[PDB]
This record gives structure tokens, sequence and C-alpha cells, in this order.
């Protein structure tokens, strides 16, 4: 088996006040434990916790545990843990970061650039 | 064993006249070898493949076989291709695909004002 992928990071635009889906999927030959992940927000002045979550096994899928944006939502057929944010805002720019957990210590970037209505 | 993906399919905004990475990287979890690798380039007006060859395993740097123009070159492994001093004329879809899926990169070309409106 074969996984071709785009990489580890990546630039998205979308328009204010629209919904965008931030792409995040993992795979291990290995099969595992349970399995955390965590979406962090990053510009430069300051950065916070979107959502943080488990997956029990491949067998199962992502599940969240803490929320602290009520616009993000979950939701994905690899397993996936792709977040789509809602009710997109200006102050919603910059990097979306999606870390994984099985020594595993892998990311994911996402440069998220909202721009306006014309 | 983990790895991390933003999926098979993203889209660039590049700068005319600038340099551009077009990502595509593959993992497995067996040992490869003569693992051949092509780049693909699809316009409106012509489609083409753009460069190939085999990476030998993971021990080695990829080894290009088929070269275009002048203006592709290349770079956990990575099948990445740089593209130096863009031009408009470049936009289109580049596909990366590893002969036993694919990656597609759809590439738009633009400009960038200096600055916004009026700045300090």
């Amino acid at each position: 088996s074969l996984e071709v992928s785009v990489g580890k990071a990546t630039t998205i635009y979308a328009i204010n006040g629209s919904s965008i889906l931030l792409p995040c999927t993992f795979s291990s030959c290995y099969g595992f434990e349970n399995l955390y992940f965590k979406w962090s927000y990053n510009n430069s002045e300051t950065s916070r916790i979107l959502i943080d979550g488990i997956v029990k096994n491949d067998k199962s899928d992502p599940k969240v545990r803490v929320k602290d944006d009520d616009r993000i939502t979950l939701e994905g057929s690899t397993n996936n843990i792709s977040i789509l944010l809602s009710d997109l805002e200006f102050s919603d720019t910059g990097r979306y970061t999606c870390f994984v957990r099985n020594d595993l210590n892998n990311s994911a970037t996402i440069f998220l650039q909202v721009v306006d209505k014309l």
C-alpha cells in the first residue's frame, strides 16, 4: 500500500462569513491505542485551543473532549480529524495546527487567510 | 509510525516572477524500490508530462529521467518539484502520480501589491 499526499502544510483562502474546512487526516500502519489530537490557533499576539479529542481506535472515529469555539465542528468519514470552522470572521486569519499523539509528535499546519466578500 | 496529511489536493496561489514549491510526499510501511513517479501538467491549451523518474529506495535522492523545460527541478520521501521565476502561463493543474494514488496541485499564478492602502 501507498499514502501519497500534499504534505503537512497548506494555505487556504476563505470568505468572511462563510464556512471553511481545515483538513487533517492521519495514517498509521501500526494500528494503535487511544490516540490524542488537538487543534490550536496561532498569530503574532497569542494562541488559543480550539478542540482536543480522541480516537479510541482505527475501528472507531475521532471524538472531541474539549471545545472552546462553538463554531468548530469535527465531521468526516485514513481517519480524518478535519474540522469545519463556521461563521468566519476576519480575526480567524492565522495558523491552525493539528497535533497528534500515538515518539509520535507529528503536526499538520493550515494557514487560513480570511478575505472579504466584494 | 505516524504520518499526517492535509489531503491529496490543494490550491496554491503563487507570485509572478517568484518561485514556488509544488509539494508531493508519500509514505509507506514497506521498503520500496524502483517506485516510479511522474509529474503531469494540464492546461486549457495543453497537457504534458513534466518530469519522471524513480526513487531507487529510502536510501537515495530521486533520479529524474524525463526532463522539462529549464524551469522545473526536483527537491517521508519527498517528490516535490520547485518552479522558479514563475510566469502567468505556468498556471494549471500539476499532478504527481506514484506508480505501483496521486496528489493534485491547482496552481494559480497571481501578483501582489506592495502593501495595502496607506501604510506607516
